């Protein structure tokens, strides 16, 4: 399910950015996370958490299109 996968990214971005999950649910899927206070120090940790989830991606494969929709 795509929305449960969004909820796991919502959990990760709430944890990484220091936000409530509600503030990450306040994004549209296409909203720019570097627009919304993400950076590489966080996006590396996300890339590890994704690889730990089994969801192997390299940093650019996320960071080329920096919104939930592309991820």
């Amino acid at each position: 399910s795509r929305t449960a996968l969004r909820d796991w990214l919502t959990e990760q971005l709430a944890d990484l950015l220091g936000e409530p999950l509600a503030d990450v649910r306040a994004l549209a899927d296409d909203d720019d996370l570097l627009g919304c206070g993400l950076d590489s120090i966080r996006l590396m940790y996300l890339q590890e958490r994704l690889r730990a989830r089994g969801s192997t991606l390299d940093f650019a494969q996320l960071a080329q299109r920096p919104c939930l929709g592309a991820w």
